[PDB]
């Protein structure tokens, strides 16, 4: 149900013409993004690769735990719930555990605020994020 387009309209919209953001606005983007990905699952490989530019490894760790609190598998692409509320309290299967780890291990630790132009339609990520399978 979550898409690049939905993220651009609901999260990024106020910021689209800003040359620069304050720490404060960058903080609003995370909070709003993270919040959308609790209410919704990610539709798309395309959309997983896109959301990577907004998450640090920690942000992703919190995303998973907030998803467990809400009875969904930690891997954002998964419409199913976890297996049982070692890693099986976080994921539906072993396979989504690895998929999740595979994803996270690519996320930068560079603070969001320091990712110049990350809010722009036009931004270029340092590498293409890979999804397991
Ligand atoms: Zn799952």
């Amino acid at each position: 149900m979550a898409t690049i387009e939905e993220i651009k309209e609901v999260v990024l919209k106020p910021y689209t013409n800003h040359r620069q953001l304050t720490i404060r606005e960058v903080e609003t983007i995370s909070i709003n993004l993270i919040d959308l990905l609790i209410t919704k699952d990610v539709k798309d490989a395309r959309t997983m690769k896109y959301i990577s530019r907004f998450l640090t490894k920690q942000d992703y760790a919190d995303l998973v735990q907030e998803r467990n609190l809400v009875k969904r598998c930690g891997y954002p692409l998964c419409s199913k719930s976890q297996a049982r509320v070692a890693y099986l309290t976080e994921y539906c299967t072993k396979a989504h555990f690895r998929c999740s780890q595979f994803y996270q291990f690519q996320l930068s630790d560079e603070a969001l605020f320091a990712r110049v132009g990350v809010h722009l339609d036009d931004y270029e990520p340092p590498s293409e994020i890979q999804l397991l399978e």
